[PDB]
């Protein structure tokens, strides 16, 4: 049923190369693409298409997701930070937390490549989505896309205090941060979620499993991992491939299929720089340590990794309070209502992801003078120069994204904090010819010293604006950093009496403290009499550093960063000779083709130069139907019909029609 | 010769605050100095009875 000859392969699950998938297929219905992943099929499968168990899918021992283990580094004071990659078809998509966020305008122009630029760009961004949201801004979001953006069939009611919070920080309350033109601003964070249904919304079943159904000129060979891509006479026209899983010891197997016209990677920025190398292209002396011929002089393939550097801070939430952190626990009998009404509906805790409310920011002068001189030094020629980019993020979780099996039992409101642009740059390169061979590479996080100031100043900046909240209840100081035990700036504990509300009636040991393992908090200042019972507030102190406590929050940092999956880099556009961008030089021209080949091009999201101030989902999509655009005028198709519009049933905005809400 | 200079023993649970711990079931160790140099001190501030002496 399957055929050796494809007539566009396209390697790789990922979201990108789902989206390249989709939209290729469509173009002419006669031809043959075949798409080949490395791991299991998710059609309809419960785990991946609602929303609410998005944390499971990273646990260690889950299958879907390889791992990855860096070599040790000193800026992370000696620790091997795993950086984990999406395994199942959807890639990421089927993983992601559905946070939704687009890039500054300046990004795309910083690609400088011929095209690429946000004005050309924008109207394919506005191809790819519909927007459940009330839009204000309808000149840049999409209305019929395949893929759907909401704010999910539940909120907690975190954000409208994060909001207030924030506001009160000078920091600008914008209804639409994605206007692509901004610094400062909060948010009502969207999700990646199909509000008409409660779904996630993957690009695997918006394009992949929705064009199999109608048409059959496409080809799902999952659960193939790739392990080269043979090429001769100039031209890319076959990839070996090898099981997933080497299962049969004694005879190993492997299969070798054919394009007859195009060849395309979309294998994520670490698997792709690995099936490059594996197939000659980088460094000869490189190579040879591998015993890899190297067919093609391409140093820059593997080489300006970059991330983005988040890291978490629970504070404890009052006991009165909503949180998914019971569901995810998880309970017996909180966690079957959970499911019960979303079965029974359609709009749950279950129907939503659990970030619910978002800051970015850009520092202040005045503030910016007490940041360490270096990151002034690189503000000043970074950042000064343009306005539209971020230095920082930061949101709020409703509930705490970790292992529950080590933390305090109780309820947790969570800070998530992720660098915009770091300014560090890693590395990745195969160290053996067989494909299951893990590769060595150092991400390199906080390799340059100017990395460390943004960090240290949003966590300073996110305990103030979770001091204000309402939900308030104490830091879990175990997962703060560890400022010296006397100092002021201390992270302070839940009160007794809250002690005892979690406690229970029956407790033996409620503000029972012996060892002083923690401060109990002080009790907030009175509410004003005289003002109007809306308006009054009750405020815990302002906090003040020293020296020695901001040591603590720099170690606390250099010890508990991890990557954000927004990896990107190694295979990218550029000069061949070498560009300021990519010191090591480019290996994708500006059309997307890799360098001293014919017929091989590339769908990933590491063909960014540098970074996208946004999480990465949405620069995937653009890429693929990028790469899928150039595949197509590449193939001589006629402009007319050159957009590839994937079945859908679209439901309109339910004043338009009856059949579209939640 | 008769003298230990310090005693430790094992409780079969944890004697703390079980707010502020990961649940699950734990087994603490207890230690406690037997003989300290260190030598405080206490003493009244006020007539009062019910004031508290600084010490
Ligand atoms: C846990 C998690 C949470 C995230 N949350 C968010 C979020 O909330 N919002 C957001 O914007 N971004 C988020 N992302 C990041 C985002 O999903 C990724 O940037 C995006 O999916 C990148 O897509 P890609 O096409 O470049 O790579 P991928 O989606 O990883 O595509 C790569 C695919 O190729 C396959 N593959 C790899 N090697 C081979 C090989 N040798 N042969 C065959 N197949 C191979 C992989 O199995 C995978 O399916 C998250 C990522 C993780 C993983
Ligand atoms: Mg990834």
């Amino acid at each position: 049923a399957i055929p050796e000859e494809f007539d566009i392969l396209v390697l790789g699950g990922g979201s990108s190369g789902s989206c390249i998938a989709g939209r290729l297929a469509n173009l002419d219905h006669s031809l043959k693409v075949g798409l080949i992943e490395a791991g299991e099929n998710n059609l309809n499968n419960p785990w991946v298409y609602l929303p609410g168990i998005y944390p499971r899918n990273m646990k260690l021992d889950s299958k879907t997701a390889s791992f990855y283990t860096s070599n040790p580094s000193p800026h992370l004071n000696g620790r091997r930070a795993i950086v984990p990659c999406a395994n199942v078809l959807g890639g990421g998509s089927s993983i992601n937390f559905m946070m939704y966020t687009r890039g500054s305008a300046s990004d795309y122009d910083d690609f400088q490549a011929e095209g690429w630029k946000t004005k050309d760009l924008l109207p394919l961004m506005k191809k790819t989505e519909t927007y459940q949201r009330a839009c204000n801004n309808p000149d840049i979001h999409g209305f019929e896309g395949p893929i759907k953006v909401s704010f999910g069939n539940y909120t907690y009611p975190v954000c409208q205090d994060f909001l207030r919070a924030s506001e009160s920080q000078g920091i600008p309350y914008v209804d639409d941060l994605e206007d692509l033109v901004t610094a400062h601003g909060a948010e009502h964070w969207l999700k990646w979620i199909n509000r008409d249904t409660g779904r996630r919304s993957d690009s695997a079943h918006a394009f992949v499993h929705s064009t199999m159904r109608n048409h059959d000129n496409l080809y799902l060979i999952c659960n193939t991992k790739v392990d080269k891509i043979i090429v001769e006479d100039g031209r890319a026209a076959a990839v070996r491939t090898v099981p997933s899983k080497p299962l049969n010891p004694k005879k190993p197997s492997h299969k070798i299929y054919r394009a007859r016209k195009q060849i395309v990677l979309s294998c994520g920025t670490i698997s792709s720089p690995l099936v490059l190398q594996r197939s000659g292209f980088g460094d000869p002396i490189k190579l040879r340590a591998a015993g890899v011929k190297p067919l093609v002089n391409l140093p820059g393939v593997g080489r300006n990794f970059q991330d983005h550097y988040c890291f978490f801070s629970p504070y404890r939430i009052k006991p009165q309070y909503e949180s998914f952190d019971d569901f995810v626990r998880g309970d017996a009998e909180i966690q079957k209502r959970v499911f019960d009404q979303w079965y029974a509906n359609g709009t749950g805790p279950l129907a939503t992801n659990g970030i619910e409310a978002g800051v970015k920011i850009r520092p202040t002068p005045e503030e910016l003078s007490q940041m360490d001189e270096s990151f002034q030094e690189g503000y000043r020629e970074y950042f000064e120069d343009k306005p539209d980019k971020p230095v920082m993020h930061y949101s709020i979780i409703a509930g705490f994204f970790g292992d529950h099996t080590k933390i305090p039992p109780g309820k947790y409101m969570t800070m998530f904090h992720f660098l915009e642009y770091p300014f560090s740059r890693g590395s990745i390169h195969i160290t053996s010819p067989d494909p299951y061979a893990a590769p060595d590479f150092d991400p390199g996080f906080m390799n340059d010293e100017r990395d460390m100031a943004p960090m240290v100043w949003a966590y300073k900046k996110s305990r103030e604006t979770a001091r204000r909240m309402d939900h308030f209840a104490g830091e879990v100081t175990s997962h703060h950093p560890l400022f010296p035990y006397s100092s002021e700036a201390r992270a302070l504990e839940m009160d007794l009496e809250t002690s005892n509300a979690y406690g229970g009636p029956l407790n033996l040991s409620a503000g029972l403290a012996h060892g002083s393992w923690t401060q109990p908090l002080k009790k907030p200042t009175a509410k004003n009499e005289g003002h109007v019972t809306s308006n009054q507030v009750e405020l815990h102190p302002d906090i003040e550093y020293d020296e020695e406590d901001d040591k603590a929050i720099e170690n606390y940092i250099r010890e508990h960063t991890e990557t954000t999956w927004h990896c990107l880099g190694t295979c990218s556009i550029g000069p061949r000779e070498g560009s300021k961008i990519v010191k090591w030089g480019g290996v994708l021209d500006h059309r997307s083709n890799v360098y001293g080949v014919k017929g091989l091009k590339v769908g990933d999201l590491s063909v960014c130069p540098d970074n996208v101030g946004c999480n990465t989902y949405t620069t995937a999509l653009l890429i693929g139907e990028k790469t899928a655009t150039l595949v197509g005028e590449d193939l001589g198709y006629s402009g007319e019909a050159l957009d590839m519009t994937v079945p859908q049933f679209k439901l309109g905005t339910y004043e338009k029609t009856g059949l579209a809400r939640f």
